[PDB]
Formats: C-alpha cells, sequence, structure tokens
C-alpha cells in the first residue's frame, strides 16, 4: 500500500512547514512528512522552504543571516490566515514531536550536514527517515558524513533507474507520474531494488488513484486528504 | 521471525562454499546463504574461504596467483567425503545467478576487487537482498567507495558501540555473539540505532537456537541450517 | 608515425557509433576507435552518442529510460542510408570484444555506471590500450576513485594550461585543436610534462592533415581515417 | 608565557576525568583541560579513559556496551577516595559547558562518533580555544574529514620529522617529549612550519618543569599542574 | 586590532600585482598583500588576476599558454612612471614579502601542490590565508593543505555558522551591508572566526565605520585611507 | 631488452644512495636509478634509506630531527671506505637534477612529503621518468590522492593477485620475485592486466640474472649493475 509523504504539511489547509501543517497532515492520513532544512546565522536547525524570511513569515531577509534568537520570535503563520503566530519550528523540536507518529523526509536546502546526522542519530530515528538536496554541496557532505543514511534522486537528475544507486548512491527514485506510466521505468527502477516515490501536488481524483494502483511505494503530494480518500478503495 | 543465514552454506554436512552445501542449506531453509570471495590471477570472481588453497581443494598455494581456467579443474569436496568428488570452486558469477532467486546472499570480502562485484551484482539486481563485509579495512574503504548504497554489516566486536555500527563504519546491520546478545541494553541500543540485528551462532545446542529464535533478533549466521529451520 | 584515433567510426561513410562505421574504420587504417557510452534504463553499457534516440535510431526519447530488450531491437543505420537498414545499437559488450585484438579504443563516457565501465574492461585485459575522457564532472570523479590507473585525457580548452593536464585533471594525454598545436610553446610544455599528444579535427582540408601529420603530435582524433592514412602513408615512404 | 594543559585534570589529587578534577586543576593554574572521549551504547558522549568502566567507576565492562541511563548511575570517584564518593562519569555535554569560558580544552577522542563531536562543539561556539587527537586512525581520519578546520595536534613519535607535523597529519600542533624538546633543531624546525609547540611530561621533577618552562614551548601536557604552576610564576 | 589587507597592492597607485604596487601599499601601512595566482604552460606560478595577459602588459593570450621564458619579457607596469615591471613568479614575489607582511593568496587557476610546497618551503603558513572562487581549486587545496588558513565568503557560504562546518574555513569576508547588520558579527565571533571586511570605496566615512567595528581584516583597495 | 633498475645504487663498490653510486651505476649500463626519500626536520628532502644516520653516515639520529643545514654537512661515504670520505647525502633536489636525461628514477619514498615530491618532480619535468612506491600505506595514500598519474608500483606480496595491483593499490608496475616469475599464470596474468613487470633479485648467481633478462620481464631490481649489464651485452 503506497505511502503518503506530505510535502511541507498540509500544504493548502495549513501554513507550509508548521506543527500545524504537519499535525493536519497526519490527521489526513500522511504516513510520512516532508520538510525543508535552514540553519541560523548562530548555527541552529530551522523547518523552512525560502532562503530569505519573507514569503512565509513576520521577518524579512536570508535566514541564514539571521540569529536565532530573533527568528524564534517571528510568526510563521498569519500570512497565510489570522486563524494561525506559529513559529518557524527548529529541527529540534519539529523531530521529536513527530518521532513515533511518522517518517520525516528531510530535504536539505543549505546548513550544516554534521549538525543534522548527530541530531537524527541523537533521536534515534535514522532508519524511518530519507534525504535529498538539490545543492550539490549537501548531498556531498551527506554522503560523506553519513552515508548509511537512506536517500532518494530524481530520474531526473539520474536519467537512469539504474545509476541512482549506482551513481547517486540512492535507495530511493523520485519519477513523475508520466515517468510512473512508461512501462520499464518500474521494472527498472525494481531491478535495481530501489523504492519508488512519484512526485503529483495536483488534484486530479483520477491521477492519484492511478498512482495508488501503480506498483510505487510513496507518493510525494500536496493533498494528502485525496490520496487517503482514493487509498480507501 | 528471525531469517536463517547459511554460515559457507550446510558445511556440517557438505563442502563449505559449494554448490551442494548451498543447495542443502537452502533446503533446510536457509533464507540467506553466506559466501566467502577471493579473485584468481586473472581477475575472476571465486567463492572459496582460505587465502590458499591446500585446504578446501586438492589444488595448492595462493588463489590470487591461479589462473581461473586451472581453478575450474580442482576439486573443492574429495577433502570433505568421498560422496563429493565433482565439486567444484564455484564462480561468483555462476554461483549467485543460481542464488539470484532461491535467497538473500551476505558477500563476505576476503581480497579482491570491490568494482567486479558491484559491477556483478548491480548487474544481476541483487542489490536488495545483498550484504557486506569484511575483516580488510583496504577491501571495506573500496567497497565503501565504490557503493555506499550497499547494505553492509558491522560486528559489536569492532564498532565498540552500536551507536558507531552507522555512524561510524556505516553499517545498516550489527552482528552480535550470543553473550551479547544477552547484555539487555545491546539490543535496545541497536534499535534505537535503527540497524537489523544477527547473531552468529553455528553450534549444536538447540536451547542456544531457540534463545535466539526468542530475542528481538533479525538474522542468525549459522552453520547448522537445519536445528533451527524446526525451532 | 601519427595514430589515428576515429571519432565515433567512419561516421561520413557509415551510421555513427556502429559495427558498420567501426569496420571501415578499421580497414581504412584506424589504431584507435572512439565510442561513445549511455547505460539503459536496466543497466546495459550501450555504445550512442546522444542523450535521446531520436537522431540515430528509429526509437525516441532518453536511453536512461529504455530497457535493453527495446533497445536492442531499434535500427541505428537506416536513418544514415537504406544499406545501413539492420544497424544496431552496439553493446559496450560485444563492441569491445570484437575491437579486442584489432584495435585501441578511446572511451567516452556521457552518463553510465563507471563501476561498470572499469571492471568490464579489466575483464577483457584492455587497461593498456583504452584510454578515457569525459565531459561530466560527475563521470570524471567516478572514474578517477574507480580506476585512478585508467589511461585518461583533459582538453587544453577545459586544463587551461598544458601543466594542469596532469596535475589539477590526473590526465597523461592532452588533447588540442590545430589552433594551439600551432602555437610553438604548446606542444613543448605538454612534452615537458610528460604527456601524450592528441589533436582534434576531423575535417577534410588536406593541408592541415599533412600539417598535424608533420608535427610533434602522438594522436589524430578525426572523422576521416580514409584523409589521414593517405597521407601517412606518403610519411612512411620518406622513413624508409 | 608557557600554557598548561591538565592531562584528565589533576588526577594526583583528584579522581582522573571528575568535575572534581577538573576544577582542582583549574585552581592550580590550569589554562587548558584534556579529556578523552568515549561514546555509550546509546550515543551519548561520555568522558571517560579506558575502554572500560572497571578502574575508574564502580561499573563493569565496557562502556560502549552501557546505555547511558546506567552510566550516569555510576560512581567515578570512590575508588579513588572516599571524599569523591559522590563523583560522576561526566556527560562531554556539561563537562564541556562547565569549562567553556573558564579553560581551554583538549579533546582526545578515543572511539566515538566524530560528527556527535563536531556539532557539540560548533553548538557551543567552542570551535577556537580547543584542539583535537587521537590514536585511532579511525578517528583521526573521521574527524579530519568533518571537522579539517578544528585546531589540532600530532606527537613527534608519529610525524617522525616536525615539517610532516601539517603537511602529513594536518596537525596545527606538535607534541614534544621533554628530550626530542632538548635537541636544538626540534624547536627551530617546528617554528619554521608554524606549528605550535607542546612537551608531554606529567613527572614530578621540579627538575625537567624548569626546563620546560625554561624552553620556548607553548603548552605542557601535565599531570601535575601545581609543580609547573610554581615553577611558571617564578619566572 | 584591524589588519590592512591590500589588495593586489595599491592598484589605484600602481600598477596593480607588481612589486611597485606591493612595496608602495607595504609603505603605507599595509598588513597583507592580496595576490592573485596563475600558472604558464610549463608551470610556474606567477601572480597576475586576468586570465589572459592582455588587460595588464604587452602581451596577449592566456597566461595558460606560455612559456615562462616569454612571460618574463612582458611588461606589466606601461599600461600604468614604471615600464619595465614584470609579471612577478610567486617565487620571488613570496621571498621578497616574508617577513615584511601577511599574504592572502587567491588561487585564479594553476596547480595547489606547487603552491603548498611552495609556501611550506619558505616557512610561511602561519602568515597566510587562502580562497578562490573555483570549486576545482577550492577541492584541491582543501585535500592537500586542510591545515591552511582560508576564507569564504558570507555572499557564498549563506550562514556564518557554514563558514568553518561547510567550507572549511576559518576567515569569513564580508561587506559592509552585512558589517552593519547587528547579530552578523555576533554569529561570525560565536564561529570563532576572523572577520574581514572587503571595501575598495575611498569614502573614508565608512573606512572609519569599519575601523571601530569589531573587524579583524580590511580587504582595501586603498590602505592609505584605513591607515589615517 | 631489460631496463636496469639501481637498487640505492651500486651496493658493493659506492656508499649506497651517493652520488658516487649513482654515477658508478650509470657506468656499469645501469637505465635506472632507485632511490629512497626522507623529510628533514626543516622541510628538505633527501636521499637515505634508514630512518636514522647510524648505519650510513658520521651522524647519528633519526633523519627527521636534524636540521638540513647540518646533514648537508655530513659524511656518507667513509662509514664504507676510506676513499669515500666526504660523500654528502644527496638532496633529492640535486640529485634528481643531476640525473635528469641520464637515467629513468625509481622514487621510494620512506617519508617525507608527498606534496614536495609531486612539486619537485613536476617542477623538473621528470614525470614521464619516473615511478613509484613505498610501504608506507600513510605516504602511498598522499601520493595517490596528489599525484595519481604517477606511474607506481605494486610488490605481488602485497596485491595478492596481479589482477589487482591495478584494481586496487592503482599501479602500473608490478614488482615480482624470481621465484614468482618462473610460477607460470603469473607472468602471463600480468600481461593480461597490461602491467610492466619488474623482478627483484640483487643476488650475484649470474645464472639467475640472464634467467630474467630472459624473461618477459621489463626490470630487473639490482643490487649488482656490472654483472646484470654484461649478460646483457
Amino acid at each position: 500500500m503506497t505511502k503518503i509523504v506530505s510535502h511541507r504539511g498540509a500544504n493548502r489547509f495549513a501554513p507550509e512547514n508548521t506543527f500545524a501543517a504537519a499535525d493536519l497532515a497526519l490527521q489526513q492520513g500522511a504516513d510520512y512528512i516532508e520538510l525543508d532544512v535552514r540553519e541560523s546565522a548562530d548555527g541552529v536547525l530551522y523547518v523552512i522552504h525560502d532562503e530569505t524570511l519573507d514569503r512565509t513569515t513576520n521577518g524579512t531577509g536570508p535566514v541564514g543571516h539571521m540569529l536565532s534568537s530573533e527568528i524564534d520570535t517571528l510568526d510563521a503563520g498569519g500570512w497565510f490566515d489570522d486563524r494561525f503566530g506559529a513559529i518557524v519550528p527548529r529541527l529540534d523540536a519539529y523531530l521529536e514531536h513527530l518521532r513515533g507518529r511518522a517518517g520525516v523526509y528531510i530535504e536539505l536546502k543549505y546548513c550544516d550536514p554534521a549538525k543534522v546526522a548527530a541530531l537524527v542519530r541523537h533521536l534515534g530515528m535514522v532508519r524511518d527517515t530519507f534525504y535529498f538536496s538539490f545543492s550539490e554541496e549537501m548531498r556531498q557532505g551527506l554522503q560523506s558524513i553519513a552515508p548509511e543514511f537512506r536517500r532518494m534522486m530524481t530520474l531526473d537528475i539520474a536519467k537512469s533507474p539504474s545509476l541512482v544507486g549506482a551513481v547517486h548512491h540512492a535507495s530511493i527514485i523520485e519519477i513523475t507520474p508520466a515517468q510512473m506510466r512508461r512501462p520499464g521505468i518500474i521494472e527498472a527502477s525494481r531491478k535495481a531494488g530501489l523504492e519508488i516515490m512519484v512526485y503529483y501536488g495536483g488534484d486530479d481524483m483520477a491521477v492519484h488513484r492511478e498512482i495508488a494502483t501503480s506498483d510505487v511505494d510513496y507518493i510525494n503530494l500536496d493533498r494528502p486528504d485525496l490520496f487517503a480518500a482514493v487509498r480507501s478503495g
């Protein structure tokens, strides 16, 4: 049965990357929660997609340039609705809060891979966690510090299912719906012994079904509720 | 339920690292089969333990100095029982193709070329059902560089602590002696670490076998598949 | 005398990267066959240049997304000429075996598993007569830690300086444009560095071929073995 | 002015590797404190020398097979004296925080997770006033790839030459025996390489201490802070 | 106290990357002399910024394609009282500066092994730090000389806590705008980093700002002003 | 034909690793000169085998602990014979300078800075005419990381199989013993692996010399060039 990976939490009904967005996703049936990591000017791990506070908080400028004390005081939920001054979660709490409740797909944006390794190791969440990053710097870093961690590569970058493990040292391959459909793509990913996650952040119930129907291990989506119902069938 | 890992195949009643010994262990309920691998003078991958041929074949000297053509000649069963005269020193090549689909494989690199092992396993598509280890640092470094994604294991005697099996030795699997399986905190520390757990037994004591089947262990490295299957 | 490196076979008279373009190249006096490698969806090493099958086959899309079983189906000659209707997309497998004992091979990795390439060559015993290159930094580093000892080359365009081919790029062979060949100190620096020199041309100006054949150059990476071979035979006589 | 490095603390008057030993050393004049890092079965960084609890605690067996829960239960002081019956096995956690701002710290990894150490140190902002070493190659290489910016030392016995401390061992500090210190070439060669100089001793000969203080050395890896402390003052 | 790093000498008063621009700046109170290094076709280190000879020489083309011999010929003073000024070999330039100042070496494109050997030989490790916009040059030197001092700009590291943890540098460089921002210097100090500020701006009003700030180095293009 | 590798120089007629012992070797027709490098306390690369200055000089103590200034002033010939009174321990600097153009150089690192070696050989343009080795894994890993290009040898004793001389020890040259040279499959395997072959002897049983010279061997690591040389003529 395909597991649900919630892309930045219950994105459509709660401020992305918030305990609320996260808690909501767990309610709608998400099996995993995806988050994005960044580091404050003073070395603290936070959950936030953008490089700057602007788009999703009461603050502005590079998160890398701000100290945590200030960051910990920003509003990260009012921009969505007044019903939400949610905090820019610290990977510290955000993870401890998720531990035991779900798996976490951690995507490094820019931070210290060592701190991530040390933390995940401290919490004992190695098995139930997997990594990725568009930053080559981050991948190599995490690849050198934590080879044993589960990581994933996109077919888009790997060029071939056979190279996801061989070249990108990953055990999970992310493919689009178009790639999911191509006959050999799944058989190949399977020959390579990869878990398979398909990315789709839309509303087409049909697409959700077709995925819940295919030989796929995960779905990285922006609407867990929909896929959860389709999985109901 | 604990999975069975046949150490050198059912060697108590068959020649170790032989198709016979392996098919035997397989028939006695083995879930995985463990191999020993070395490379010939001319780069061929063989399933043999000792560095030399003397002990388990009718040949002599270092395996690294004999051509594959001469090796495929030797008898790898005679020394054991007369009932084993044909017994060849299997080629990792053919040995894995055979097991491919009948069981899992635990490949211990004695001394060879990691690249050829990774090329081989990736071609047979046996990445998910195999794991590695070596007492040679050189071999582990090579394999670690060539195939980080590969599942591997470290023993507790080397890692010093379960918290270091993955963190320091990049292992996903931890192997422990039955004694260590007894220490209350060891199995728990390993689970905290998220490692798979395997115990090396291969004894006669059917009680220990039942004790391990009882504990929260994932695999049991064995010399007597027969016994454990019953339990 | 200068050695000839056939750029993806005698491509001007045969479908590039094809057993046909290669045999032609051999018959025409080439000492090395240059070939491009990519990997199928299921990990089979193939000889083909483009990322997609569209141009040199009757198939379409990325090769990385198609299973070798269907790939072996395609026709890699038909597009060049009716004479080549059933040319297959060579499996590095067969190709290298067919070339072993017949020529040297210059293997350019486009995108594939370095481990498989190194493993295959070590098995055929072809490490002395093959050299590598790749435009993909990822492929280069992969092969650099997997096969530090293989023979490799770097372009001056990338190395910036002959002295950096081996120093920074770990290569023992430098590739140069005809223009850089003419620069007085380039061939000399490369010589001080202990590098083998290769000039990439592949045009059809007889003058250039004769010039190159006349310079202090070890190899000529070209598109027309027929031309350079003539010029070279001419040199051979004088050599007598 | 030669700075003093207290090897496992004032181990000559207090149970080694305990806060008691650390504060005592601080008082005898210590500039730096030396620890040894091990790791519990569940990944908690502890300050204890031996691979086994036996010799310096009321616990027995490998430190790596025991959960922090039980370790935090041991008596790392009683064996030394009744005055210290209380003593606990210091978690690198708190031990470091307690020293931060009060003294420099020489961290010697026995066997543990380099990553856990590098993260802890960065989080505590103690990068600068701290330096590392280890006799485990596995440990040094682990730390070398994870934290190459850290300050670290190499013993001459291993580096063979002073010009190889940095070039081959990537170290910034060279440890020298009082003997090797005497050779006029050793010290000058070290300085040429831009190295810091530390002399390991831990002996009680006021004779030696005087000489070391005499020499052109930066640190002295001591076992008797009081002795050299007195000698330094006089100068 | 804040030290002065001369961005390839007093490039404003004398031909950049020259013994002249080095002496002048050194005389004006400069503490360090920043220099740009490239390698000739026959492998000789040379101080010159651009990849091509043109801009600051009577010779043309890439430096990488010219033999040291012919390069030694060129005059890198003309284009600026100076005329016979030569393109300095890192050999002489480094020996010439030893004992008189620190040296900030910025690798443009060359062999890190040659640089490390040279600096190790000359006993100049402690008084020198590195950088390079080239990932290749940085990884090369990082693997060859982990111990050398190096800097990463905040522009690239994104966070002060990442200058050492990710780019393995002990020196962080920043702009004045960044210098002005509160918690930046603070975070930089927590990471135990040395702080350098780039500013080739004559606004003597900012030179005053920097001076009063908690900086360690000032990589200026006009030493004189800051010296005042 | 077989190239001659003068192991430490003409051993029975001139103090090992000396200018005198090298020039003498060249006369007996040596093609290559094997050296042993060690670094002086102050960073100078010298040519000397032992870790200490005892056995081969009038000085004493580990070479690494003595400054170059001093070492330069020592006597490396008197120990051998009054004839070589004054022989100096050769800096790899001038020793390579002196050999460039007249011989191949087998540079065996004992314990020094691989970068210093690397830079030197690069500057003197002697990359093609030299190959390397070291029993020290520490030295081998460093040279390997700094100069993968350099040609290097590995003994079959260590590689366990000619097929691993390249694949694992990244070397193109395999040094074997006469004993192994006699074993059938060996030399052939080495050829299948495209390896250059070198045999170590240093003995004086001139029968063997010819056995080696009549074998498919490219190099001979000798103690007596004079002998093998004449067997060559």
